[PDB]
């Protein structure tokens, strides 16, 4: 509905002083507005302050003055509440956020009273859930009821299926709407307002700034997710799992799409249930995906058509929309990641009987020496599936031998979790670890100390995802672009998109 989003910041900062100096930081981040949370603030002297915070900020300001009843700080007489924002108003404020349950008295109040600038945000928060297209409908009518200009609804995501909901109520409300999705399985409903006729978003000044669950910085809005770039016509893509909060696959295919002018957008996908999310999101809007645990083997099950790869590893690591009718072809990616950055480092024992254990297995097998599987689960016929062993046996097993990680243990947080003991490496020469985050997993450590040559998950994470990129795009492959981008934007650790 009209206009691109706009990015707001949260100001919460407890004194006037501090609320200046924090318009100013998001003005220098790139915010195009900032909400006064007035009900942070340990001293307020209204007429005094609220002079100062529109005279001082570099950007528009919008006012909130949430009550204890509505989630927010402020507490006792509600006249008194409503004064404030009626003189933010009067004052020169171009917007005030007020709430549905006391809009109809607070709106007929300031009839006739209205300045030029001046835009009324009624909103609606929902804790619980996402509610039904029907009862959102209902809220949108009710809100528009009261006389607000903006209508401004947050729920709360049970599932990441919920937002499909909040996505069609931003598209199709005819008046200015701000649709929101909480928790970090809402996150998609931050990013793609642009895409899908969102008035406004949230993002922080930081990390530690956040006024409600899964709001992401106006920084990654801005450079991560390239926010300005998103439009009705950009298609949409992501990485699936669970977690997903440590992925950078955003960060290197956005950067990506923005260096080839693609015009295409990649996010973090939470998703619990693969099958009920793809049906979720079939539309042409969302033209393909990346998968990691625990939903590669189970994307070979949605996929109509595997490529011979796929269908021989056992397992789809890469997702793509057909648009000719719309079907899902499956890829895989990870079997020439994996053996690439061995090969390239340089009996290979494979540690995990995953999708990722499966393609490493598979390609460890088709170029040389022969393989052994060692997974938590004995069980995961794997060994034989290709030409076996117990986790807890690894321990206890040639001295210029291979290993290969590609369980989960040693991602973070769990940091100081490694998958054998460091007495075994002496007997190997070369040791993968599929783990990425962090860089240098206890595993790979250990190892060096061992003597032996490390491969680091971040050579087969880049392999495997220009290959993503070609199949998504169709074009070509720009290896040393991905090498770069994950050089410059991929470093830092301990990062968690949620
Ligand atoms: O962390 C990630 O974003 C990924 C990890 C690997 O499983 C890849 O196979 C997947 O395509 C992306």
């Amino acid at each position: 509905v009209k206009n691109p989003s706009l990015i707001c910041a949260p100001v919460m900062a407890d004194s006037i002083d501090k609320m200046v100096i924090e318009t100013s930081k998001a003005h220098e981040l790139g915010a195009d507005l900032v909400e006064i949370r007035l009900d942070w603030l340990k001293d307020f002297n209204p007429l005094e302050d609220l002079k100062t915070i529109i005279k001082k900020s570099p950007l528009p300001t919008l006012f909130t003055y949430r009550p204890k009843w509505e989630g927010g700080q402020y507490e006792g007489d509600e006249n008194e509440r409503r004064d404030v924002l009626r003189l933010a108003m009067e004052l020169g404020a171009d917007y005030i956020d007020v709430e549905l349950q006391v809009a109809s008295e607070f709106i007929k109040s300031i009839d006739g009273k209205k300045p030029g600038k001046f835009k009324v945000i009624v909103s609606s928060h929902n804790y619980q859930n996402t509610p039904s297209v029907e009862d959102l409908d209902g809220l949108v009518a009710r809100i528009q009821q009261t006389g607000a200009d903006i209508v401004k609804i947050a729920t709360t995501a049970v599932d990441i299926a919920d937002v499909a909901r909040m996505f069609h109520i931003t598209s199709k409300a005819q008046v200015p709407t701000i649709g929101l999705v909480m928790g970090e399985r809402g996150l998609m409903s931050r990013i793609l307002c642009s895409k899908f006729g969102g008035y406004l978003t949230f993002g922080t000044l930081d990390s530690s700034k956040v006024s409600a669950p899964g709001q992401p910085t106006i920084k990654d809005l801005l450079d991560l997710y390239n926010f300005r770039r998103i439009g009705p016509d950009t298609k949409v893509y992501g990485i699936i799992g669970k977690p997903v909060s440590h992925s950078k696959s955003p960060i290197v295919h956005n950067q990506a799409f923005k260096s080839v002018d693609f015009n295409g957008v990649y996010v973090h996908l939470l998703v619990d249930n693969l099958v009920s999310f793809l049906q979720a999101y079939s539309s042409s809007d969302f033209a393909g995906f990346s998968c990691t645990i625990p939903h590669k083997e189970a994307a070979l099950q949605c996929c109509d058509e595997v490529d011979p790869l796929a269908k021989s590893i056992g397992a789809v690591n890469t997702i793509l929309r057909r648009k000719s009718d719309g079907k899902l072809l499956g890829y895989n990616t990870d079997c020439i990641g994996s053996i690439s950055a061995i090969e390239d480092g340089l009996t290979v024992v494979v540690i995990g009987a995953g999708g990722a254990g499966k393609a490493l297995a598979y390609g460890a097998k088709e170029k040389g020496a022969k393989v052994v599987i060692a997974n938590r689960t004995y069980e995961r016929e794997l060994a034989e599936a290709i030409g076996a062993l117990s986790l807890t046996d690894l321990d206890n097993y040639e001295d210029g031998m291979v290993l290969a990680n590609t369980t989960s243990m040693g991602m973070q947080p769990n940091v100081e979790e490694t998958p054998i003991s460091k007495d075994a490496l002496k007997h190997y020469a070369l040791v993968f670890d599929a783990v990425y985050t962090p860089r240098i997993t206890r595993l790979l450590r250990e190892a060096e100390e061992s003597g032996a040559i490390t491969v680091s998950g971040s050579e087969m994470f880049v392999r495997q995802a220009y290959e993503q990129f070609e199949i998504f795009t169709g074009l070509p492959a720009p290896k040393e672009l991905y090498w770069q981008i994950m050089s410059k934007y991929g470093s830092r650790e301990n990062l968690y998109f949620q």
